[PDB]
């Protein structure tokens, strides 16, 4: 299984419409893996898309006396049951590393923390961890009858979005931390593939430095992630790595080639450790000077040549509504990488790699 993909992540909170939209989108584009957020913790941040997964720690779902909300569990469900009506797979996060839908740190706020990284250390954080992570797994799709452990729409389930721990620059945190979570998750399913979505960070490893001297923090360990002992883990079915040479540092000349190299260097490492590896997020700047579709073929190119078993750009979106709804009707571009479903270069660059992975 080789393949070209994308993300998208409001699949758990937008309306039928919008969600069928994006997996009609995918269908009819070639893209045949949909990488998604399956979390929305916290109450502000439920309450500001009013849909509930994990308001508060023990609750999932929507609060008992709240009326008229959505249940993101629902919505999960209405997307799993829609992509396997279409033919998508798809990849599941579990947690954001970042404040975006509560991340990690509305973990340290419940739990009276005092830094993003205690996430990965105090017990009782851990704890509420699993417990969603159970609850999630478990949870029978209120409109297929199968539990997400049983769905073979579910590619993958991934620890946590672009985890980071810059406190401990050894990279054993997280190591120690995603061992004991992988191996919690195969013991709740034993059935699906377990990655963890990093960025994919090097840790000065002999003879790997970065294309033109820009964004070493991204090859010596600044993170706290050390890519290759991640993916070494017995319980971590493959790698995943991520690409934005745009926020990282590296000059918008040397775009094409940093990416070129990070490409190579995580296939060259995946390829001797023996596990498939994912480039799941990339992305350049609309408004970049460089050709931004040529960069996306160049890096498509590579991972296709190189052996590397997906390439999934961030991000693909359908069509809008209320106030999440541009000057065509789309779901806007906020971040300046959406691709949807039109003319533009990149889109049929998208369609014409569908048909060769
Ligand atoms: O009453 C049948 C069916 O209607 C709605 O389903 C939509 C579906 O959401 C769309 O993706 C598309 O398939 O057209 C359907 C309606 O013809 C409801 O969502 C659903 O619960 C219901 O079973
Ligand atoms: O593309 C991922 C990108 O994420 C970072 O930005 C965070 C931001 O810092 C947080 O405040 C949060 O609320 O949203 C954003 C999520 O992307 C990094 O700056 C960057 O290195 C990394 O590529």
């Amino acid at each position: 299984f080789r393949f070209i993909g994308s993300n998208n992540y409001y699949m758990h909170y937008k309306s039928n419409r919008m969600i069928d939209s994006v997996l009609e989108s995918a269908r009819d584009m070639g893209i045949k893996v949909l990488r998604i957020w399956g979390f929305l913790d916290g109450e502000s941040y439920c309450r500001d898309k009013n849909t509930y997964m994990h308001p508060e720690p023990g609750v999932f779902g929507v609060p008992e006396g709240i009326s008229n909300a959505q249940n993101g569990f629902e919505r999960l469900d209405y997307t799993i049951a829609k992509a396997k009506e279409l033919g998508i797979k798809l990849i599941i996060v579990l947690v954001n590393n970042w404040d975006d839908f509560g991340g990690m740190n509305q973990y340290v706020r419940w739990f009276g923390g005092t830094h993003h990284d205690d996430f990965y250390r105090d017990e009782r954080i851990k704890e509420e961890y699993k417990k969603y992570v159970s609850f999630l797994i478990n949870h029978v799709n209120v409109y297929t009858g199968v539990p997400y452990r049983e769905e073979p729409t579910i590619m993958a389930w991934e620890l946590a979005n672009e985890l980071r721990c810059e406190t401990d620059k050894s990279g054993n945190t997280l190591v120690e931390w995603v061992k004991e979570m992988s191996s919690y998750i195969k013991s709740l399913d034993p059935n699906h593939l377990v990655a963890v979505g990093d960025e994919g960070f090097f840790s000065n490893y002999e003879g790997f430095k970065p294309y033109g001297g820009e964004a070493e923090w991204a090859y010596n360990g600044w993170s706290g992630v050390d890519w290759k002992k991640l993916l070494s883990i017995e319980t971590v079915d493959f790698g995943t790595f991520h690409l934005y040479p745009s926020h990282w540092g590296v000059s918008p000349e040397n775009y094409a080639q940093w990416g070129a190299k990070w490409i190579e260097d995580h296939i060259k490492i995946a390829k001797e450790i023996g596990k498939p590896v994912v480039l799941e997020e990339y992305g350049i700047p609309k408004s970049a000077p460089v050709n931004r579709t040529a960069i996306y073929r160049l890096w498509n190119d590579l991972v296709y040549d190189l052996g590397g078993d997906g390439a999934m750009f961030w991000m693909l979106a359908g069509i809008g509504e209320g106030s999440d709804r541009d000057e065509r009707g789309y779901y806007p571009d906020y971040d300046g990488f959406r691709i949807v479903n039109d003319d533009s270069p990149e889109a049929e660059l998208i369609r014409e790699y569908a048909k060769l992975f």
